[PDB]
């Protein structure tokens, strides 16, 4: 353990989306995009144009659409919400 680094944000980090009704969890090495997220997402949601945003409790929140957003909710374990567009 520690070596420099080591997992720099702890371990994978589990983020829940909220597909619609249906919700999954991805888990971010550290190095997950918004774009790789938006390849692992698309799959788990059944069609290729959705958005992303930081679940928060009323519905969702930053609206996810950048590898900074992606590694802040990595970094924050943020849970996300995803929608059909």
């Amino acid at each position: 353990g520690a070596m420099g680094s080591s997992t720099s944000g702890l371990k994978t980090t589990k983020i829940k989306f909220y597909y619609k009704d249906d919700i999954f969890a991805l888990m971010l090495k550290g190095d997950t995009t918004y774009k790789e997220l938006r390849s692992k997402i698309a799959p788990r949601i059944d069609t290729d144009n959705f958005k992303l945003q930081t679940k928060l409790f009323d519905g969702s929140g930053e609206e996810i659409k950048t590898d900074s957003q992606v590694s802040n909710i990595i970094q924050a374990k943020l849970k996300i919400s995803v929608h059909d567009i």
